[PDB]
């Protein structure tokens, strides 16, 4: 019902911003001085210059470690993010995992859609739905994703509770 | 919760949203019933939609599916962060900023100083220029509600002299 600290680091539709009291909007009051993500008048920091930290919202992350999109942050010299240039992840990249869950496609680059998700699919949020756990063969999920009592790999309480079996397990 | 019950809010980190309206990874979340996130399933968007635009700043092909990577952000890119320049307003035809983008005063569409600076023309300029009576009757972008004391911007202390009011 909220947004951000005050609900699970949730993000606003369409880039709207997330003021200092949870709460999805736009202007001075949201975007203003205390915005937690979104459209924040105040881009926020990332990448080397912020302890590898990422961009929210899907932003790009410029060489000089600001978010935003553009040209100037999503063109030459961007550190995570959609960047313009192909990025690289999996067995050609020194297991390199995609920013933001994408999937590493089969030739080696991260993105969403069939292509990078389907047949093939890597890591990330694969489409391939790849059994794991003991009936699997023990086979254990990738970006530590949490393997359900049932042996499918995911995120959330029905597969990192109870009968988790690998990934980062509810402690 | 996230979706169609959290006012059409989205997970961060691509998470997809299950129907339940919770945030999560695997056929739970973005399998049968996915509303938003990396669902398995892309969402339809642009010409061949209705002129629908994706979420999550997902890139529209030219085919009309939201993702990200080359095949969707290269060539026919319909919306959504394009690798190729995009140009709006005053330089465009008038041409809006999808999500609120900010239109730079050069007329293409981004977020930063640079884009919501200097002289922004729509989308979530930084600048917050003063509308209604007293700014002339100046009028908000984006259809953005003028406050009772003469800014722009969405929410309840915004909707109000004119735009999306209540
Ligand atoms: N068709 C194809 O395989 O394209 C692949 O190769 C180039 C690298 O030159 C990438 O830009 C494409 O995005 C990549 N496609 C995928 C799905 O990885
Ligand atoms: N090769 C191809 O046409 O891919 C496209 O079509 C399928 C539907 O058959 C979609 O899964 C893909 O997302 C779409 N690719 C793109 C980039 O839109």
């Amino acid at each position: 019902q909220r947004c951000g600290e005050q609900g699970s680091n949730m993000e606003c539709p369409n880039n709207l911003c997330c003021s200092q009291y949870g709460y999805c909007g736009m202007g001075g009051d949201y975007c203003g001085k205390g915005c937690q993500n979104g459209a924040c008048w105040t881009s926020k920091r990332c990448g080397s210059q912020a302890g590898g930290a990422t961009c929210t919202n899907n932003q790009c992350c410029s060489q000089y470690g600001y978010c935003g999109f553009g040209a100037e942050y999503c063109g030459a010299g961007c550190q995570g993010g959609p960047c313009r240039a192909d990025i690289k992840c999996g067995s050609q990249a020194g297991g390199k995992l995609c920013p933001n869950n994408l999937c590493c496609s089969q030739w080696g680059f991260c993105g969403l859609g069939s292509e990078f998700c389907g047949g093939g699919c890597q890591s990330g949020a694969c489409s391939t739905d790849k059994p794991c756990g003991k009936d699997a063969g023990g086979r254990v999920c990738t970006n530590n994703y949490c393997c359900s009592k049932w042996g499918s790999c995911g995120i959330g309480p029905g597969y990192c509770g109870a009968g988790c079996q690998s990934g980062g397990c509810d402690g």
